[PDB]
């Protein structure tokens, strides 16, 4: 708490240069394991195109509806390779269309377990299954059998800990608030738990991940591929974990931090914006949230 | 850290009496100095019953859009009385509809304060210096003026502590991430500093508020005020979001009511729970913490 907090007014353009640090690349599917999660809500980005970069696709109950509401391109050419969940918002007709077409389906009916954390379960249990058994879902506890199993394969010790996943969410921010909420919660828990995991949220306006204790370096060719032709594209560092408070020390930010405190009931930088023209560095006391606006 | 957390599943409704502790009344609106504070972001919900029922109307820069892009049943009948910001976003055709009718423009280019936190202390000072001066706002500091003048007066010497605000926000939520979490955070810190000052979230999806350390009570008419009769109660959820953490909760009334329950960020935190209280229902916690109700 002795240093001095800094804000730097930066240029609206610079180059930083590369720093172990964590090397974050957010936007390479705007060009390891790819994965790409559906939740429920409608779908406006090319959903086509990150399809094409993904090795399996998630249906988190509802989101089947999302994905199959999308095509009304040929809808039959985009079969989810698992739809997840309590199934208290798909619909049948959508629930028959893709099942017919292959989609394993996993019902969980736990009320103490979400669609989006059922869907993340069956995730990391494919990956770890999958490969041995086709059906490796099936005649599992319809109530939460991806739960046991998961948190439960460990204690035989069958778990491969080295396999570096992405996972690419749709439709989890943005709608009612809890979820957005849990999302996070979730977000945070699994890097915890599973670092070789990468999570990225992607939003109608941004996309949303995690910076990882100590340096993180974030690159992309150039800020063009996500901002359009604001000058800038915005971004903010949001400490929504229970570590507090977070220092901060950027380097390619509008307004670039050092030794800057931030906590929630406290100073929040929101509204800041991205001048590294091919990337930033920013570093971390501990894990924390940030955000880059998207077009 | 010794009691034994619970999580009781309730019937789909219960009767909840009142329980001292904080009451809180979200719905009297669908049903006190009420203002209205629009955002940028498309109004969905009803705005004219809304602003029906708000003294004060305040724009936070491009919110003036929102609203006049709303009327595209007369436009000139919804004037703001105040449009606060950097105005990066506000339109110059809106900027001058609103202007002529008599819209008190407050620009505050500080780039340390978004267009929100300037309307708050817009708000804040309009309820101290506008019955003393209409023009107030006029020839202040065009930069942060407002910042400094409200905290640079909140100190023993003009201000008046005594005054129950209820402060209703729209689209500030749902919109860019960064601006959803300083509008949280916001929440937070208003209730520490000015705890008379109530707000309110309004989204597309839900309304939400904040619930204050110690036992508060949620009431209403009933869960129809809000909540059209796929589910048949309205869900909600408590989001520990500040930086005092762990927060100790003990519900009654809430679908999977919770006793001694421990809830922090990167721990357990209670989503897609429901409301099962007819009238209301209870709450009890150690400190602040967030609490979302789905509206329908
Ligand atoms: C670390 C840090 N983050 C953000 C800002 C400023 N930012 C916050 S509010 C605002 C104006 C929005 O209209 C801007 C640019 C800063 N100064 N320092
Ligand atoms: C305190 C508390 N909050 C929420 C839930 C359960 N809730 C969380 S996930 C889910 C199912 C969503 O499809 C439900 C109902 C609980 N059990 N206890
Ligand atoms: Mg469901
Ligand atoms: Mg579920
Ligand atoms: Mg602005
Ligand atoms: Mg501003």
């Amino acid at each position: 708490s002795e240093l001095i907090e800094q804000v730097i007014e930066q240029p609206d353009s610079l180059i930083i240069s590369p720093p172990s640090y964590n090397h974050i690349q957010p936007f390479v599917y705007l060009e390891n394991h790819n994965v790409l999660l559906i939740l429920n809500q409608k779908i406006t980005i090319d959903l086509i195109s990150l399809w094409k970069k993904c090795e399996i696709i998630v249906c988190a109950d509802g989101g089947a509806n999302s994905l199959y509401e999308y095509f009304n391109l040929q809808r039959s050419d985009y079969i989810p390779d698992y739809i997840v969940g309590d199934f208290d918002s798909i619909s049948p007709d959508v629930k028959t269309y893709y099942e017919s077409h292959g989609s394993k389906i996993i019902r969980q009916s736990s009320q103490y377990y979400n669609d989006f954390t059922k869907s993340i379960h069956c995730i990391q249990l494919h990956y770890q299954l999958n490969h041995t058994k086709e059906n490796w879902f099936e005649s599992i506890d319809e109530v939460d059998g991806l739960a046991k199993l998961w948190n439960g394969l460990n204690n035989s010790s069958d778990v491969v800990v080295d396999i570096d996943i992405t996972i690419y969410v749709l439709n989890a921010i943005g709608g009612r608030f809890d979820q957005t909420v849990q999302s996070i919660n979730q977000l945070y828990i699994m890097n915890e738990d599973y670092p070789k995991v990468t999570v990225f949220f992607i939003t109608t306006n941004d996309i949303i991940f995690l910076l990882k204790k100590g340096v993180n370096y974030i690159s992309y060719k150039n800020r063009l591929m996500f901002h359009k032709d604001s000058p800038t594209p915005t971004c903010g560092l949001l400490p929504l974990s229970n570590k507090t408070p977070i220092i901060l020390n950027s380097y390619g930010l509008k307004y670039d931090m050092r030794n800057w405190k931030t906590e929630m009931l406290g100073q929040v930088s929101s509204s800041n914006r991205i001048s590294g023209e091919t990337g930033f560095i920013v570093e971390c006391s501990d894990d924390i949230v940030m955000n880059i606006e998207i077009d």
